């Protein structure tokens, strides 16, 4: 069940932003939402994918094991923060694209599609190369869709040890307070064009005294300068209604 | 750990608040640790607060805590402090040191099994006489800060003598600031003011895991005045700045 706050559309309309935020309190049997249909439109999940992609990688060992170092070869990568050695939070919160790309290698088609399957992970089509279905492929995945699997995250029920989901859980983490706690993962697929505009992306959850809140956001971005509004609208609405 | 050195650089920050306590900062690739004053960094304190760490670890382990979801709830009776005045999970306990909520976590563990994994776990002088519900606050339990440090490293690791995941659990519990670059894990601790002639102790230990290094610390200082008790935090965080670490 999803229902719409009209209210929470001001703050799109500011920034002449077209995008869903969804937001859902204990559970996901009962969320709000700015928008019914974009709430269940699917989009490239771009670097949210961590998530899954971490999880699955520790689960096949491919992953050793919550320290294990991801080391640079030396070669070029993309961007300079990805030029040196990470360990999986590290590489988690900067979006180390060629780690998680080399982890899909090792995982292989056949195990990624079986785990994405376990997860009800979006439309679970990984077709498109097995390093960048998540980047340029045919995998989609709604705001509703990841407010689930973070929820199956949080209660430790997805298909995976409860060790290999604690791990990954506390990489996710991006902000501490004594009231509160938030795991979050960002996602850019790129600007794309006017005519067809790239996605971004913030989804997590906030722990605060007993309650638990999940949320998901994504946009239309046709410029990187508008990246910052992936968490300044979200953040907006989660500070009107006192969850942070 | 494997070495210790002594840097009496970092009296200043010591010298500049008129506070007597130590520092202790290791670096967990080399092994190797350096201390303001290495008498001090031996010298033996109640633990008061920091004691919630393995507290937890052991409710979790002879199952007195059922998992990071179990919700404490507040019976309603007037407590110590209002902010323990309301339901808490573990995180939530530890985050505001709710001890009443801890004293009963302990008396269900129980003396002998307490007794045991103290053991398990290296902390200190062992030494839980005083009653099972206050030797860490006001009893016969010291430790010290290089035994703190010896005993996160041991959880960072998951090597205390308990379940992967129930190190994780508290692990998880302990964050207290989370950037990019670094995650801090700590725990504060405050024994009371005792006396000018006998002051009491104040604690921050934890660990900061930045790139891929990890740095484990451990704080004390005699207070015998509130006011300064801000500077648990405020002199370790000023020689961590300094040393680059956050
Ligand atoms: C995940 O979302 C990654 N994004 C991409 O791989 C895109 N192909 C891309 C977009 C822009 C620049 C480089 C790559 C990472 N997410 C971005 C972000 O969160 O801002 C990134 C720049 C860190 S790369
Ligand atoms: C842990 O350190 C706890 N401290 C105590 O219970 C002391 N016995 C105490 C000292 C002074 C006043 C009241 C109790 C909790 N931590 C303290 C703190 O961090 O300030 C506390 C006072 C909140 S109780």
């Amino acid at each position: 069940s999803i229902t719409e706050n009209t209210s929470w559309n001001k703050e799109f309309s500011a920034e002449a932003v077209n995008g869903v935020f969804v937001l859902c309190k204990s559970s996901s049997k009962s969320c709000a939402t700015n928008d019914l249909a974009r709430a269940s439109k699917e989009y490239l999940p771009a670097s949210t994918f961590c998530i899954p992609n971490a999880i699955i990688g520790l689960e096949t060992g491919v992953i050793k094991n919550e320290h294990q170092v991801f080391k640079w070869d030396g070669k070029p990568r993309a961007m300079k923060q990805w030029e040196r050695d990470l360990t999986l939070r590290g590489a988690i919160q900067v979006s180390a694209v060629p780690v998680f790309q080399q982890i899909a290698r090792e995982v292989g088609e056949v195990r990624m599609q079986k785990y994405l399957k376990k997860f009800s992970y979006g439309n679970q089509n990984i077709s498109g190369g097995i390093d960048k279905f998540w980047l340029e492929g045919q995998l989609r995945i709604s705001a509703v869709n990841q407010v689930e699997f973070l929820e199956s995250l949080y209660l430790n029920k997805l298909s995976a040890s409860k060790e290999n989901q604690l791990i990954v859980k506390e990489a996710l983490v991006t902000e501490a307070a004594p009231e509160y706690l938030v795991h979050s993962k960002t996602g850019f697929s790129g600007v794309g064009t006017e005519s067809n505009p790239g996605v971004a992306w913030w989804v997590g959850w906030v722990e605060k005294e007993t309650e638990v809140y999940f949320f998901a956001f994504n946009m239309d971005i046709d410029n990187e300068s508008k990246l910052p509004l992936r968490k300044s609208i979200p953040t907006k609405i989660m500070e009107s209604e006192g969850i942070i």
